[PDB]
């Protein structure tokens, strides 16, 4: 169960108002990297563990983590939208403003009434085709990792996007935590790849034909790759390089269906 | 640019025809993790490089490479829908196929003659919202160690719903290609740690609030996380804890927006 | 089966073209709230209703009339794009365009030539996501108020965007319109609650768990809620109030998955 | 910002566990009116409201309780899943298990590990699409009723989609407090129109062209419509009618697009 | 504007239920070439067109027509879904059923009542990207052979699908309306080939470069296309061949992105 | 299998960086009728065909050649989008470029950092459902014809929007290639419906209700298509006209549902 204070985690108040970094913030909150694929991936894989308490623990903690900062992004959107351009009156009153509306989201007006929605910058709904829980930690912890990097990478852009110290104090924190999040991500990672191995899943070694599993296999012309020829994977084992690989495996010929399907094919 | 054989990397031929399974390689096709997820993800960070060539090059052969596997996947549920039932005729012929039919996605069929879609098991569309191609490639190189994660467990679990050794056959070897993609990615992200940090962005830790950035803060009541405190991150730094986190940001306040809106909200 | 006549319902010719106007009523003729829901929300609930034909016959009645509407604001959308700029022979006509161009939908031009798409304002595709038809009309009613609430709301924010008196002239037709269908839906709403009961369904009284089904949980810290507190509710019972609501249900523990699933989790 | 306890707010174990229940519970979870759907429009509401506390806080109480059912589905489905069929040693166990087999959701098992997804029945993704926050709360109470009337109706159809106990036990509770919430919502709705009007937005009805607002027009050639002549609508008119809608409107004619278009259009 | 009658244009009903059916019929309901999608293009073209009367009135008089089509659909699928399984007490009356049960939608019962839905047999929402209206109705005249052509094949596919002959007599008479609008469709862009030119769009031969416009390139390593090589193609103009073909156009090196990008590539 | 050469098929280098032109340009990429929905469509419906070799390796040297053809939409965006502008210290060093970031996708810089995505112009991602592989090369054959016809309209159309010869010169080789892609699948249409038939499938004439197979029926009150009365259709019958066409099927009443769904429809 949870429970809601109405105190934010940090504080999210810009300095003025600015209408065009409200629809980039868009990204935090309802993109495909953002907060809301944190919270429903990280809650989701933890509600999904019947393994350690330590991960299912960690997974849980940071999920409801991500809620606050859903909140707070949220929060941060309506306060730059406030005042915001919209109409022939604002026009009157600074022609400039034009321009401002241009690159709007028209929907933050005529949709929402001048507050958050759940979309991205160009309107596009999250989903969940953004969350992964795949039932094997091993995999998801690699998977949040990523989700906060390419989160923190977001962020970092945001802060070259503004000028509000305001703006900059929200991100500021939101950084940190992504910092946070990435190493206990990584802790969990290693933890979980000496327990069952650095490949995953990491019980179908008998199985896997071996013979092509340290290859690597050169289908550009460019020849950059060969500078993994020779050096050692995280396994102990090295890299052999093919420079020209080989079709191995024969030409097709499926039956053709039965003529119900009208599978008129020449 | 690109050139076409009609050979096939490796065998894709199942012993006998199954629905069901072809069903579940839609998975491998069409789905988030699959197959085109991994063509148009590498492909995508490939062109987009302006960077190293070890890597630019190692991306591009990659992503040549995941089109052999859309090719070899395509072809075996080719293979598999053969013969499979659709109408009464089917029925009359062996009552017990109302089983197999039940299962089976009737757009297999309906729409495609017995063939192939470019959906997922449950008949949704693939889409770009499943690509990564962020321009940061120490994130991307961890976001194509996931792709290649995710994807070797789904074909591991494959592995364990057929017992067609043609099948099996064709899944040894992608198991053993999804080791080497996971090998040669996971030595990209280690040698691009070493040159711009552990952290995503490496550029941002004097901007960051460091004073958040290594606290494990404990928002769901069990106790498991707690076992991370005083563990060494990567970075070198030992993680703290703090057992009730605080709400630090006030309660917002947004100002009403103007009366054009009718945001009448008592 | 229905008949069309070229006239339409209202006048929807605007007295001046405004391509960014058009982009807003792409809300109207795609969004989520619109006509294209109005009219296939409707007309499915008609289709479906086996009950009472005062109700059968007043969905068909103004599922077909949204069709109407949806044919006013696709002209109308057409109208207000003529003469639109999309390329440099139009800015070298008047420079001051560079603005409008920006605001602009890309694809009114570049897909459809000058005229209306089936996409929302942010070039999202109408989707049938939108639609709902349950089978139950006290529900269901419920629902074609709100989206008449919803979509009048919009037209509302639209006659405050622009200063167009033909713009305008349609819109205030439109508002009547909704205001009828909020009217006929409410009727129709409570007469369904006089038979069924006022909830929905109201047949599961002595089901559910009556302990708790007069009860204000208060699951967020602020106190406003508690003003409910001892007012009589539609069914002639009175709320009571909790101030902190418990967790009664245990902690979870599910079983370990078959190793064949490779849920390596710790 | 938020905390979470491991303890359920209620039961959510079932007596057996069933596969094809938890398909249908992917509804509840991931669906167009699911406990989901609950939670981020009631946030987002809460949110974005700048007036009275009393609803402000009504949404936020409500939304953050929507989290604690979006737990108990979640987890209900993952004891369901417990044992579930998935591959060919399956069928070698208990050959009856083909039925179960082909009615499940392939996700279950392949992607998930047998356990929940985000997802409806049938695999499509919840989307933001599903959730209105308007800004205009006579609107958006009015859709909370909606909400929790569809769906309750589910939950009670779902009372009769199963004979186990332990199940029925969890929807009989979901059941109360759908009740609640739709009398909560009403109240708020009750008092919002008192305050602002019946119709929504309460604001325009001078500009809205009154002799259009009161008349049932008579489109689908049913006369089951004409019983709402002369009754009394909410806002104290009475209902007229009209046999044959007239077309006001005339026939369109816009003007052709310039040639650089290439509009072949005869 | 439009008005209905009660009267279906052809009958719709079946000889007896099956709920199977009707979920296959989804199809032509809520998918990618059904009847939604032919009903919304040929209305949106028609809609759209500023052109001969021959072509804008055909397209309104049969997009008028898809919407009767639609209504069929809708009522077969109803009918077909009468007395369904939905839950233990269907098969405590007949354990037979439990087959049909598991090849169902599930939200046919759960979502809609035993209603037909909008989405195609997989669940997946009619959404308007299946909707082509581009402004070149010669380009769209060939869109809509194809939209005929594709809905036909899957209706002869259906009509193998069942024996119900009242199931069949509705699919003879949509067999034989696709024939005459495939006849229209040809017959108007055969006119518009001749007015305009038979590539699309007509008038850019100068700009092109023209020496590869009737070049066929052998970029997969068969030889099968060779046999169109000096064949005359339908501009009067004869195919060469490459066996060859050449990369002309160097390697890309696009500029390095900003450093506020943090564009780490190696 | 598939190899790849770093030289593109022909040049796709801008004489200058324009990040609206890039925006445009994403349509030919992640768009409706774009390159990747040709690479798609071709590849699939080659892979999936088990006729003659004539067809299926044209559709694989076509499918293949569009994979040069998106690396070079994609190069092209890539070299458009150098130097854009994106945050407030270009807007210092050059206030007018706030109308050119009006215009941008918010995304190429955010989410990509300046490099094209997979989506169109308006952030809406490619999906598998703009592909079109049916069994029946008659139909698909079409359906190629128009994908190349809309595409070429698109370019076209993007011909006049830019004035960058560079751009230019890159448009002229696509258009060639676009008319020797629509001739050669005209050449394949043409015989195709000679070998099956010109109606598809061409073996459904008995079945179909003959009578109204020839029928053009006047549902819009236009009275431009009796122009077609009596014209010869392709089949050689020529085409009737029914002024008022008829509603044959009766009005449908289907039974009401069970119960236990709570179908309380009045
Ligand atoms: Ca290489
Ligand atoms: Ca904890
Ligand atoms: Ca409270
Ligand atoms: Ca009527
Ligand atoms: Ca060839
Ligand atoms: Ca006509
Ligand atoms: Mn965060
Ligand atoms: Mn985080
Ligand atoms: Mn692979
Ligand atoms: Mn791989
Ligand atoms: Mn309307
Ligand atoms: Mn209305
Ligand atoms: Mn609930
Ligand atoms: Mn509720
Ligand atoms: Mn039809
Ligand atoms: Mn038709
Ligand atoms: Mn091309
Ligand atoms: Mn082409
Ligand atoms: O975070
Ligand atoms: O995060
Ligand atoms: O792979
Ligand atoms: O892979
Ligand atoms: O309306
Ligand atoms: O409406
Ligand atoms: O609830
Ligand atoms: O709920
Ligand atoms: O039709
Ligand atoms: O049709
Ligand atoms: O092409
Ligand atoms: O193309």
């Amino acid at each position: 169960m949870f429970k809601h204070t109405r105190k934010l985690q940090y504080n999210a108040k810009p300095d003025r108002s600015d209408p065009i970094m409200a629809r980039r913030l868009q990204e935090s909150l309802g993109g495909q990297w953002g907060e809301t694929t944190g919270m429903m991936s990280y809650l989701s894989q933890g509600w999904a563990s019947t393994g350690a308490e330590k991960y299912k623990d960690l997974l849980l903690d940071t999920g409801t983590e991500e809620m606050a900062h859903v909140e707070m992004i949220s929060t941060m959107i309506g306060y730059l939208l406030e005042d915001a351009p919209f109409g022939p009156e604002d026009l009157k009153r600074d022609p400039s403003l034009a321009t401002t509306m241009a690159g709007m989201d028209p929907e933050h007006s005529l949709v929402h009434g001048l507050n958050a929605s759940l979309n991205n910058p160009n309107g596009a709904a999250w989903n969940a085709g953004y969350v992964t829980s795949s039932g094997n930690l091993v995999a998801d912890m690699r998977f949040n990792v990523v989700r906060e990097s390419e989160a923190r990478l977001q962020v970092s852009r945001l802060y070259s996007m503004t000028e509000d110290e305001g703006v900059r104090d929200m991100l500021k924190f939101l950084l940190a935590r992504e910092t946070q999040h990435q190493l206990q991500f990584m802790k969990a990672q290693e933890e979980l790849e000496e327990k069952y191995g650095i490949i995953v899943p990491g019980d179908m070694k008998e199985i896997e034909h071996s013979e092509f599993s340290h290859v690597l296999m050169n289908f550009s012309d460019g020849d950059g790759s060969k500078a993994f020829e020779g050096q050692v994977a995280k396994d102990g084992e090295k890299f052999t390089y093919q420079e020209n690989p080989e079709a191995m495996g024969g030409i097709p010929h499926i039956k053709p269906g039965d003529p119900r399907l009208h599978n008129h094919q020449g």
